[PDB]
């Protein structure tokens, strides 16, 4: 198994949902960058891994579930198994990233991405190692019932650049946003 990285984009006012939807209109070109990041192995014959939580899970349109080519675990403590068209059910974040390094999945995950919500983020930001965090800026205020942790900016360090990743400031439907990645590791 490599890498570990949580991937989430943000609000000024920090952000991430707002009534099980993001809190502004559908990006598309935000979602095809997620789904390339997430989908991307940098490894022959190995898939990333996706770890949400249960309310992100139900978030994703139903067409767009399971995640198609990465291999999809969903948290939670009431579940007795897997959502329909999910893969992999973990009870803790321990559980799942334990669960990587079984026999069965250590040798065909490569990346492991947390793609959300805020508890999930939360534990693995503020957990000693190597983390990267993929940040996209978006660069207005919008209404939010879900937020993200804060980030400790003594830890964690904004690259300069970053391959496979636009610096420059993009635009869809009058919303200006913004790729960062931060990394941490300790
Ligand atoms: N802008 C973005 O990048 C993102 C936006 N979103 C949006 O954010 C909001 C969803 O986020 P949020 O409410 O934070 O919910 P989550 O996706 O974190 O779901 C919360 C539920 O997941 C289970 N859970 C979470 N963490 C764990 C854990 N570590 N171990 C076991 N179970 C866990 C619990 O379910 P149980 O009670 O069954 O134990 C908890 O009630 C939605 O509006 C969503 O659309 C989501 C991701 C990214
Ligand atoms: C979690 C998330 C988004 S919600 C979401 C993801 C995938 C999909 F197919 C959907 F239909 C959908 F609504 S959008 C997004 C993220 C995260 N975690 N990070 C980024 N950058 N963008």
């Amino acid at each position: 198994v490599g890498s570990l990285n949580c991937i989430v984009a943000v609000s000024q006012n920090m952000g991430i949902g707002k009534n099980g939807d993001l809190p502004w209109p559908p990006l598309r070109n935000e979602f095809r960058y997620f789904q390339r990041m997430t989908t991307t192995s940098s490894v022959e014959g190995k898939q990333n891994l996706v770890i949400m939580g249960k309310k992100t899970w139900f978030s994703i349109p139903e067409k767009n579930r399971p995640l198609k080519g990465r291999i999809n675990l969903v948290l939670s403590r009431e579940l007795k198994e897997p959502p329909q068209g999910a893969h992999f059910l973990s009870r803790s974040l321990d559980d799942a990233l334990k669960l990587t390094e079984q026999p069965e999945l250590a040798n065909k995950v490569d990346m492991v991405w947390i793609v959300g919500g805020s508890s999930v983020y939360k534990e693995a930001m503020n957990h000693p190692g190597h983390l990267k965090l993929f940040v996209t800026r978006i660069m207005q205020d919008f209404e939010s019932d879900t937020f993200f942790p804060e980030i400790d900016l003594e830890k964690y360090k904004l690259l300069p650049e970053y391959p496979g990743v636009l610096s420059d400031v993009q635009e869809e439907k009058g919303i200006k946003y913004k790729f960062e990645v931060y990394e941490k590791n300790d």
